[PDB]
């Protein structure tokens, strides 16, 4: 057995890897398949994740030398074997140029990758294994990622917290980047100063021209020790929008509460699988003594909850199925009038079914189109 | 002149004094000619190995603390290991010896794999190292050999969340997980792609496992990553489709499991626990009461499947694995969530394994009916674990 094998674009897989350009070229084929990530390790052919599956351009296997020089070309020095042996973590960036395709500004397009180089153990020896994660530049417009202007306007309140929920960075990052680019490109309730705080910063808005808004991005570990510090600082920064981060600590959730209650959009990401799961995860953070106050704040400040997952369409390629509830003034008024606040989670699950877009409905409507087969639809409906 | 048994030699003459690594590897190869399973190097006596359980040596000559120094350097990952010994660091690693005389494999070569304990000892008023290398299986074992049903292990390989096998140290969780991974990448399973394993001592290797859909990277955790925490921080930086992390032993390990799982990865964890309830209780106890609610919710929500396992000696005299397991479905998990009291979760889990899972009592009953275990053994299994 062997990994799935790609079809090339006028590119000759080398017998061997001696010339960096040799490597840039492979990288460029993998781009032409738009492979998101690229694993190079010994005893295996250079691999990438295309439409989420592992794929190779050859059956040749990297010898130790090939990998040794690649480690060099992938950003860093020839010290990288010692540096790995020095228990130093090798996380860098590597850019590649597209040969004849050009930027809107007459610039040769840059391609970013985040390269990690990690000790692995194979054929009895400690070698390097290198994973390069493609870096997006420009946010994708709504149509390309499948969100309608009508739907997105609901996610642009003048205050409160819009949460996108999900189980991987990529989906959330992309959705929120798209929604921001749309925000600054169109006439929305949200206008002005837009801060984003990003662990890895991914999308950039250098090429997004706005009539009415400016955007400032801060990478959090490098520039802002912590997200808490970044959000504390943002209030000194007259934001009209705060892309907060991951909303997993109690401190994070309460900071989101405070920012929303100072009256400017907070966009937050949540590692949960659906909207009720979002609610009950967020509630879980708080002790019972404070849990009522916390629930009131959460219901009153939340304006919109989107969970999404990625499902393979009929075509090999993937798509984002989305459940969302829009927290209308009606919805919030209902949720606040619950004799029992243990039920809020449950209640929200009800309400998403009543006035929202549940995963069952999304599976149903994608399946009504040729887009997802019945198995993927049933799986997605049980995401719920 | 009293001496342990010494072998008749195949291929080489014993060194005057161990200096070069190649002499030591050659000695290991001599022991292997005799099918030696374990090797003890200690100061007072000649390098010995256990052939068919009995101690033996290649020579009458004893070793100086110097050559025990050297040998310790060779077998261990680290340099100047004695300072690490006096730092009360536990030094278990792995050590490999390839066969000299073109003994090759079904493929291209043939390698022998060793689990190396180095332990502080006391000899003649001085602290020393004793070294012990146990030959350990190189390639993961098929499911049939470890007595797992493909259906069950498919049960245990979600797209996301935490799969835990609990047990005592001598219960071969590592073996179970290695089998489950080998099967993962040899068959069509929900989990496929980049699989990372972080292993203190790396035991099994996947060099000879051909996969249609998956690549595996193993990282040894003392020697290649300084800590498990670092390896798991790095794991997300890579593009993992499965992370075999460490033991879930302290708050930080459990939290790393939480992060990996919540960023959408299968997470394979071991727990030092006798049964599933005990696993839950133990993991929950790692967190302070202030954070322990959050920690509980995270724990129930990220867990997909819990296996406790023991090695019990069977009527034949050999030992097999008794397994109790619970599969955490959406229904099971939500039913764990929706308690009046969350402090009761552990209790609940007990209940639940009896109701929907494979408790130890059932497993002992079915082992005993097929005559695998003697009846006493079955009673012991039912009593607790």
């Amino acid at each position: 057995h062997l990994p799935i094998l790609e079809f090339k674009t006028e590119y000759r897989y080398p017998s061997t890897f001696e010339h960096e350009a040799q490597f840039k070229d492979t990288v460029l084929e993998f781009l032409a398949h738009e492979a998101s990530d690229i694993i190079i390790k010994q005893g295996v052919a250079i691999s990438a994740k295309v439409k989420g599956t592992l794929c190779t351009l050859s059956t040749r296997t990297l010898n130790f030398n090939e990998i040794e020089r690649i480690a060099l070309w992938a950003s860093g020095s020839s010290s990288v074997l010692t540096e790995l042996a020095s228990k130093k973590l090798i996380n860098t960036r590597y850019e590649v140029f597209h040969p004849t395709k050009l930027t809107t500004g007459g610039q040769k397009q840059r391609f970013g990758y985040r390269v990690n180089i990690s000790p692995v153990y194979i054929q009895g020896k400690t070698t390097a294994e290198i994973v390069m994660r493609s870096i997006p530049l420009d946010p994708l417009p709504l149509a390309d990622i499948g969100l309608s202007p009508e739907l997105v306007n609901q996610m642009c309140p003048d205050n409160g917290i819009v949460m996108v929920a999900g189980k991987t960075s990529s989906g959330k990052s992309t959705t929120f980047s798209s929604i921001i680019r749309y925000i600054m490109e169109n006439d929305t309730p949200i206008k002005g100063h837009l801060l984003t705080h990003e662990d890895p910063i991914e999308f950039v808005y250098d090429n997004i021209k706005s009539a009415h808004s400016i955007i400032a991005q801060s990478q959090i570990p490098e520039q802002f020790s912590s997200f808490a510090i970044a959000n504390q600082e943002a209030l000194r920064r007259t934001p009209n929008l705060i892309m907060i981060g991951e909303l997993r600590d109690k401190q994070s959730i309460e900071s989101a509460f405070e920012a929303a209650n100072t009256g400017h959009p907070v966009f937050a990401t949540v590692h949960s699988q659906n909207c009720s799961a979002v609610m009950r995860r967020l509630i879980s953070r708080f002790d019972e003594s404070v849990r009522g106050a916390a629930i009131y704040d959460l219901v009153e400040t939340t304006r919109f909850i989107m969970a999404q997952t990625l499902v393979r369409k009929t075509d090999g390629n993937l798509v984002a199925a989305r459940e969302y509830l829009n927290f209308t003034t009606d919805i919030r008024e209902q949720l606040l009038s619950l004799s029992d606040m243990g039920k809020v989670a449950s209640e929200v699950r009800r309400l998403v079914d009543e006035f929202g877009h549940p995963f069952s409905l999304e599976a149903e409507r994608l399946h009504s189109d040729g887009i997802i087969d019945g198995h993927v639809a049933k799986r997605l409906s049980m995401m719920s």
